[PDB]
RNA sequence: UGAGGAUUACCC
RNA sequence: AUGAGGAUUACCCAUG
RNA sequence: UGAGGAUUACCC
RNA sequence: AUGAGGAUUACCCAUG
C-alpha cells in the first residue's frame, strides 16, 4: 500500500483528463499537483490531525486554475487568470468504526453526484430554490 | 429549474439508501434531513453569497450520524461522540462561466471518487502514507 | 412538497371561512395573512431555531382582529377595533423522534378540542373551576 | 358549568388514549396529569388573569414526555432530553364577547388542524420550506 | 407555495430571453441573478419593510449589464462594459386592500407599456418634448 | 412631434380606464394629472439629467390616490383618503445605443409583467416567500 | 450613496 | 435562560 | 426628504 | 473552539 498515489481529478473521458500526482509531504501536508508550471497547476492538499482528545480532523483543499498567457514587460508568461478554491474540513469522532467512516464517504459522494441539487446549483451559477 | 428537492445522500444500491428531504428554507439557507430525530439525522445545508467584489462563495455543511452501536430513537450523549461534521467552502471568481463551474464540480467528484487517495484514507481511519 | 401553503384558520363551515395565505419569509419568519388590508388582516407567523445545543424551539403567533371602520379626519378607514394575540413557544429536545413529535401535535389538538376544559373556559369568558 | 374535569389529551382512537385528570388547584392554577410518575407524566396547567386594564390573559402550559426508548417508571436523566414544553399565552381585550371568544378558539383549532402547515412541520421535525 | 422563483426579465420572443433565477434571501433582501459569469449577469433584488406606522415600503433594484470582454496583458475576462441601474421605492399605506394593490400594479404596468410617453423617451435616448 | 401627451395609466378594459393628461413642463419636470378634482387625481412626473459625465438619469414619480369624501362640520370635500407613492431612478451610461435602451425598457416591463414574482407580491400585500 | 423618512421634484 | 412579567405583539421588562 | 452622486442594499 | 467571517488560500480576522 501507500495511498499516496496519483489520481484523475477531472475526468474528461480519457481526453484532457486532469490527473494529479504526489508532489510533497513536507510538514505532514500531503500535496498533489498537475503537470504544469507551478503557476498554472491544479493543487490538492490533505492533512489529518487529532484536533481534540476525541476527534480527528481532515483538512482538504483543491485549487482549480483558469489558465492564461500574460504579457508582462513585453514578455509572455504562463499564468492563471484566476483560481477557484475548495476548502473542506471533516471532523470525525474517535469512536467511529471503519464502516462508520465509509458512510461519511458515501454521503460525500452522493452529495456531489450529478443531477443532485448542489452540483446542479453550482454548475448553473445559481442557488437552491 | 427548481433544485430544492429530495435526493439520495447514501446510495446502498436501492435497499437501505438514505434519502434526505427539504426541511427548512429560513434565510435562503436550504436544509435537507433524513427521517430521524434531529440527534440521529443526516443533515445537509447550502447557501451562496457574494463573499467579496471578485468572488461568490458556497457554504455546504453535512452532519453524519455514528451508526455502529446506535440505538434508534435513543438519547445518545455526548453529542460529539456520535456525529461527524463536514464543512465545505467553495470560492468561485465572478468570471467563472457555467462551463468553468461544471469543471469545478468534476474536480470535486474526482477528488471523492472511490479508490482515490482521499476517500480511501477517510474510509480506513487513516492519513496519507 | 413545501409546507408553506395556505390553510383555513377559521373554519366557519364553507361560508365566511377565514383562510390565510403565505405572504413573507423574510428573516426566516414565515408569515401568512388573510386577504384584507394589512390593517384588518389576520396574521400567523412561525419560526424555528436551535435554541440550545440540545433543543429546538418553535415560536408561533396568531393575531385575530376585530374589524371596524373608523372616521379619522372626516374620512373613513378600514381598521381593527382591537386584536387578540396568541403567542406560543414549543421547546423540543433534539432526541425526539418523528413519532415523538406526532405525540406533541396530538396533545395540542386534544387540548383545544371542543368540549374539553380549556376551549370551554375561553369561549365562555371564565376560568377553570 | 364546572369545567375542571378529566379529558383525553392524546386521542389514539379509544385504544391507548392518554387521559389527563385534575391534580392540583393551588392558587387558582388548574393542573391535570396523566397516571405516571411526574418525570414521565403528560402535564397541563391553566390560569386566567387580567394582565392590564384592557386585557385578560390565559397562561396554558403543557409538558409532553419523549416516549421512544422510554423505560416506564425509570430514572431518565437529563430531564431536558426527555421532555417537550409548550407555553401558550392568549391575550384577549376586555371587549371580546363570548362570540368573539368562540372565534379565537376556532382560530386556534384551525392552526393546529391536521394537514395544516404548522402541525406538519412539527410532526416531521421540520421548519417551513 | 413560493414566489421566490425563476422568471423571465427580458422577453425576447422565446429565444434570447433573459431569465433570472433565485440566488440569495439574506436579511430580507431577495436576490435573483441570471446565469453564466456573475460579472455579466442581470441582477434583481427586492425587499419590504414597515417604513412607518402606516406604511409598508418596497425597494426593487434591477441591473442591466452591457456584456463585453476585457483584455489586459493578453488575459481576457468576461465583464460588463458598464451597467444601467434601476431603483424603485413603492410606499403603500396599511389601509390598502388587495384591490387597491392590484390597481397600483396596473398603474405601474401602464406607465411602462409600449407606446406610452415614458418607455418611449427611454428606448430612444430621449426626454419629454 | 411630441411625447408629452395624454396616456392611459390604468387600463381597466375600456371603461374605468384612468387617463392622465399633460399639465405642466416647468424646469424640465414634465407633469401629467388625471381629470376632475386635483385632490383626487393621479399624478405622474418625469425628468432627465446628465447625473455625471457618463450618466444620464431619469426620475419618474407616480401617485395613486384612494378616492374618498371628507366630511367636516357638514361641509364635505372630495379628497384622497391616502396616496401610494412610486419613485424610480434609472441611470443610463452615455454609451448606450438605442438598442441598449430598448432592452432596458424590456427588462422593466418584464419585471412588472403579470405573474412574475414582484407584481404578484405587491398586488397581494406580500413580500417574497 | 443609504432595503434612510415623507404631507412626495420635500426633508435626513 | 427563566417569569400564571407587560405590549401598542418577531417588541419591551426583570432576574440569572 | 432631496428631478442629490454612485464602482449600486454604498455614500451625501 | 466557534463564524452562510475574508483571502492574494496550509494565510488573516473576530469572538470565546
Amino acid at each position: 500500500a501507500s495511498n499516496f498515489t496519483q489520481f484523475v481529478l477531472v475526468d474528461n473521458g480519457g481526453t484532457g483528463d486532469v490527473t494529479v500526482a504526489p508532489s510533497n509531504f513536507a510538514n505532514g501536508v500531503a500535496e498533489w499537483i498537475s503537470s504544469n508550471s507551478r503557476s498554472q497547476a491544479y493543487k490538492v492538499t490533505c492533512s489529518v490531525r487529532q484536533s481534540s482528545a476525541q476527534n480527528r480532523k481532515y483538512s482538504i483543499k483543491v485549487e482549480v486554475p483558469k489558465v492564461a498567457t500574460q504579457t508582462v514587460g513585453g514578455v509572455e508568461l504562463p499564468v492563471a487568470a484566476w483560481r477557484s478554491y475548495l476548502n473542506m474540513e471533516l471532523t470525525i469522532p474517535i469512536f467511529a468504526t471503519n464502516s462508520d467512516c465509509e458512510l461519511i464517504v458515501k454521503a460525500m459522494q452522493g452529495l456531489l453526484k450529478d443531477g443532485n441539487p448542489i452540483p446542479s446549483a453550482i454548475a448553473a451559477n445559481s442557488g437552491i430554490y
